[PDB]
């Protein structure tokens, strides 16, 4: 990417604003201030999206022109980072139908006998205003399933597959079991199109094993439960790690605002779940229709004031140190207002 | 015990999924991330259970199948680490012979003449679902009986013994003293066989002290006083001094949720001691009977989330520094949930 | 400066109160205590003015004699270290001269008609019991304008101009652009005795950008956000920057106590941006003429009591490591008491 | 002052429980646990007397033998090291009587006329179930004065000294002034016989010219203010600097419990001035006779607790590193409880 | 691997010397002493083999009982870690006869003739005192021939080939480079049974590069130069990032002393590369059959003072933090003797 | 300019060798390994250029492509970084004109009349297989001349005015001083055509007051003095700030070897000044004519090794963190060999 140094220097030859160039060529200094996201996360405290700021880089283009393209797995790409939770609260096919068009992708629960699920999945794939459209080689809507980790969604599954699902999920609290492991196994051996996203992990050893598995995307995120993780700590480990491999993540949870979205993104996760925000609109079983080019132009401007021109573009400046990060202690979040 | 690559390693030889056996033996590679117990107290700052959380491992076993067998002092051994306070509002016989049934142990309390506490402890003595059950060599219930450290307890501490109590805590809020010293002495001279847990600790120096008067286990915890500890920086620092003698922690306080007897247990408590939960039930002075089945089945899918058979496993992976742990600001325990 | 050891020995002089001077010259020694500025946030943690406080000096001099003249830009200077923001509930023609007189500025808000702005600055423009008056080189009271960074903003700024407006503030939520560069070069192309203060800035990298555009001023500041600062640490690593230049800054937001604007001024600031303080008052669309002066009483008393005989004294103490800083946990900020 | 090893070696030659004295002497080997006061204050960060805890020592004594004795100044020594503040809620004659009868002493404050300060003195000074009283050498009760630093004070001076007053406190919030100092030399000048207290100080370059203006004690204490310290930090820098010279200094603020009466004497207060806590009660403008009483006893039972058997041994355990403390975190101080 | 504590406690069982077992399993405790690899290289400083010492461990076996088998490749596993380097003045064929058949190998040089190494390598390949003989599958010897990355080694590499070689190693002073790849990727795909070892490295970066282009092994080494490493910095870090992907590391050069090689081997090298100590023999262009036994007894000594009963457990020892090191300053090295 | 992982994956588009694209652009994880420039220099130790190394990167180029130009001051440019000092052992007119002809320059001594220093300027200036030829705008050599700081050196400079020098040195062993400062006013103001270098300096504070006097060049360099700075650490601290104002820097001292002058130049000199090692050759008051192509040959071996195509590429990864540093210390210098 042109980083700010490179985009000042080369549109101050705009108008009428040698050994500098001779000096360092395009690396024409810059003042040296905040953490870099690898400085920010080398300390024994785990942090939420509050605990920190992404401070504001140099501007050069209109908020309209950023690029929010990503991967939703090593082969599905989105238009739009936003993604519909596989909560039985949120997602059947009248919201996944919704999510594609818009330019995302929706998962269908499975609080389903196993039938109901391959209906709803097949009320998807059958279905100019829509640009952005999430849509397969066949021009059908993309869809998305959830499926379980017992022996019984074998079956679930083979259902699944004749729906023509695009991308299964496999929906479990810590992902990192045998039980899982024989599942993604299984997906690759029966059904080698068929694209498998990996459980809940909060650690790169999780996200290791499922990996090794031959998993094409990760799942993170995880009162009462002893075990977990910090969300922004968690994001940044497994999108750190997996970006190892080319294995794109999906950040679940702890997302509340427009500003909670832009880092999660800007630390790694190529796509962001949408959980709640989405339930309680009239596709939920507002108007979603309505509500994702609200969200969709409140990325957009977050990635205009830290001056990324696209979303590939703001993970590049944040894993070359180019991006550059404030932590805040309770007082400072309480003056921006949080709670 | 089984590491985590260990483990994985061996059930991925169960399908068909060198050199590598020959570059390191069985510990082949996992990603470094989070803080070992001693990384995570090597700070200035006390923790409280909820200022940490326990990262997840691999799971490869049902959570109903997790071993929690612990030691309560050098010779005595329950098959649930879940004891009764000795509070005069919470365990009398009938609370002390329903947590003995159910395979922990109740210590009856000292607010009351000492021929009712030796008539209490006799009832104990004296007494289908229970295959769990606290019992001694003659199959009678184990009981537990609290003692002060002045000089009429020495007549106390013998209609104990005459009614045929197994073990004594000496009940005092700060145990390091010459007068709860010369208790220790006492017991240990007068009753041989008779096993006792020493005071109240919450350092290294106040459990060498009690660890060299021949204590056989140490109960850790501790705005009038001015004087005291966070309690899981307690649990970690007197049980790591504890187990170079094998003299094993009972946590007492502090704890309130299913995650924090989880968390006890991971720091190295081999043992827990419910205070009020208890209280507030059919058996002091809901149903033990039906309570600590759901306390038990949390432990066990707390121990099955970190990827433990057993607690002497889970201890054992603490002190190694294969188990990892991160720290919450503020901020993360609001994420999670807290207050 | 003059420094508490280099005071402290002249006046002890003053009283019947050799070799100590050949020792160390006037540097006869102060016990180490605080941190220094540079110290202070030499640190991950971004902190607002409610994490810190100053430590107290040492005092030979009356608080009513403290003098508060400060630098707006490179060429203009007030005598009351305090600006009206350019907010449309704020600033129009009364409370702009309302502030003159009392010896601030006030800037004209925006969001209104070209012609209206030009007709309210016109008014402040021909408008012995006010000795502090901004006044310029023809005895008429200084007026501060807002304009944005559209093209239509190139007419505004005319009528401005034939207004005879004296500084112009670039209003813009984050100041780095080519948006507001373009604007700074248009602005001191057209009109070369017009001082121009940038936009808003957060880093040390967005100041550069600008103080190379040529602009004569800054002002610093800045929940669906995600791009931000804490804005004590804002107002010092832009100030230190910007310092190196002899480019004042502004210090917009985050302030709400007497205590606060001390504390801003004691970072580098060299004026104060009062935002909602003044609304309220009977000058916005109390009394500007008796609220300023209790605001420069408290302004006095605070550097009286760290022992500062002027503003720029304060800064020079800070810069050189003479002035310390100490850090609030949260429960030493209630300990004074904050929320 | 014999340490923990050394009395609890000694103690256990008294039952029938060499080369230990070869290898090392009197030290007998204790655990390594908790921060040194020094370790405790070298960090960044301020902390008040509920961000920290004392560690629990070894008891050999009873809490009713141990001794309170301490320095008020360097020739005025109290029973008891309670005294009530110069406060005009506070403290008139028989406040100041009441606290002198319960081995401490009051300060009558200056909010009077000269001549009814002079009336309320005389009138301490004209006045065996009181074992403690705080006498003077002609048996006649101890009474302090509080005195400004304008000029019409040296008058006020003279009238407080021909009642016959004890010990002057000069009551500034900023003790480091030119006004002060020439205060403290007039006073040593005209009556040399007259034990003077300093100001108010935060710093130990505060602590440092009021030293060497010859005062004999001082005063640690100090949202309009911006200037400031957190008091436990205050208490220590000051205490620990002035401790070099043999002055004696008061904590005044920041208290509210026996816990924080405790903190600020082992933090190296001689004495602690109540301000509100005798406010509403019988001596003021609960009664004083039965409220000290229930202080003094809780104080015993604090350095009980911590193993020391008298407040100079409590002090000379913080400055040898023999006294442990442990920074409490938020949640650390909500499961002790204080807000 | 089991580790000190469970081998010292296991054989504690075979003569007369619980609730220790229920504390933590195993893992019986030992006290804390020295640097793990990790925390000895977390760290700026660069270290030879003289900058540090393995501290020593716990003995339960004899020296000649020690396994020495180790990975050349992913493939090819040898009796013993030592192989004779590809120079000029070290290896030719009847260096490679005495290596091969003491259960080493030796790499024949390049800086001839085409055809004269591809004799060399076919009299290697045609050739029960020698128990550990380096045999291929069809029992002849094991041979290894260098190649450079020029165009004209591809017909050098046919007639290696067709001599029958079995390993092909990559000799080039900087082996991450654009020549190099393309060389590895051509033998790849035109002999898709033969085996090679890359280049020279010293950084985790260039090892990644190779490994992705496919090769089997690296080799790691490199007055007048600017590029380089120190040889035990670079051998740790290239083989922690090597293990990995399973792939093994030949330590090349800063090799003196049978220390340097148990040291080499110990910082996770799978074999040491003898450069020198080899010349000035009978066999280069002492004995072999004489030396490499001293070489291997000395090895074998090494690791029974380390506690290591294989070269394999002795790495297993290492990454998993149980095998210690110190590091010496250069008065340290001078007390043992190094210059 | 492309990094190692943008060159690396770029290439691997050249053969049979999307998602990662969307993941992080081009910056395609290289793994962290070795110290960024300024964390090598972010410790109180200074270095000389014996106490680090550079980390070997990517080579994707010929080490005859490599291309040396660089800055002399800001206006005059060199094919070649090497300078022959202005020492009177060295520089007079046969070895300006072979050094300027090579593609460097000679600054001529001032230990002589300052007609001798004029008329051996004036032989420079009159007088195809010379392609990298220092030549003017009328095709003559450059010729630079040293002058010192008294008042009689006005006429010296005159006179090599006349002679038609390109670019004066001024000769100090400390060159911040108000005597060299006056002589850079002077020839700024009396010859604005003529380019200066200031002095000799070793700190940032005198690159400043040289820089703002308005010099062109600074000279960084300083047995029994007590000031100095060892020439790594000087090198580094002066280029990166006079970097800030695009004033190039040259290394004067410490250099040995051709290691030397990479080490040099990676660390932000643009030229280097050969001191000695060109005294006893054929030009001096070998021949240079045959030694300077060899340390031109050595410098883009070392260039290749470092993978940089360019001496401004080359610190433009070392500004931007790419470039990687190692520190030696004393037994690895010896590893290499070093004394």
């Amino acid at each position: 990417h042109e980083t700010a140094a490179q985009r000042y220097s080369a549109r101050l030859l705009q108008a009428g604003y040698m050994a500098d160039y001779l000096i360092s060529g395009g690396t024409g200094y810059v003042p040296e201030d905040g953490l870099t996201a690898q400085q920010l996360f080398a300390s024994a405290d785990g942090l939420t999206y509050n605990d920190f700021l992404i401070l504001p880089g140099f501007i050069d283009f209109i908020a309209d022109e950023v690029d929010l393209t990503s991967a939703l797995t090593r082969k599905i790409t989105l238009k739009t980072p936003l993604i519909s939770s596989p909560m039985d609260t949120v997602t059947e096919a009248d919201m996944a139908i919704a999510m594609a068009l818009m330019g995302g992708i929706g998962f269908i629960h499975h609080n389903c006998t196993p039938e109901f699920q391959a209906n709803e999945v097949r009320k998807v794939k059958k279905f100019r205003d829509y640009p952005l459209a999430s849509k397969d080689s066949q021009k059908q809507l993309l869809c998305g399933a959830a499926v379980g980790t017992r022996e019984d969604d074998k079956y679930r599954l083979d259902l699944l597959t004749q729906a023509g699902v695009d991308v299964i999920v496999l929906d479990s609290s810590q992902g990192n079991s045998v039980y899982q492991i024989a599942m993604v196994h299984y997906i690759k051996q029966k059904y080698p199109h068929l694209q498998v996203i990996g459980g809940n992990v909060v650690t790169a050893a999780q996200a290791k094993n499922l990996i090794d598995a031959g998993v094409d995307g990760l799942r993170v995120g995880m009162e009462v439960m002893a075990c977990g993780r910090p969300q922004g700590t968690a994001v940044y480990k497994v999108a750190e790690y997996a970006r190892r491999f080319g294995v794109p993540i999906i950040a679940d949870g702890g997302i509340q605002t427009v500003g909670h979205v832009v880092k999660a993104l800007a630390l790694g996760a190529s796509t962001v779940m949408m959980g709640s925000l989405l339930a309680a609109t009239t596709e939920a079983p507002g108007s979603i229709q309505k509500f994702v080019p609200y969200l969709i132009a409140g990325i957009q401007h977050g990635c205009q004031d830290i001056g990324a021109r696209s979303l590939s573009v703001l993970r590049s400046m944040m894993y070359s140190g180019e991006l550059k990060f404030e932590k805040r202690t309770m007082s400072a979040q309480i003056e921006g207002g949080v709670h």
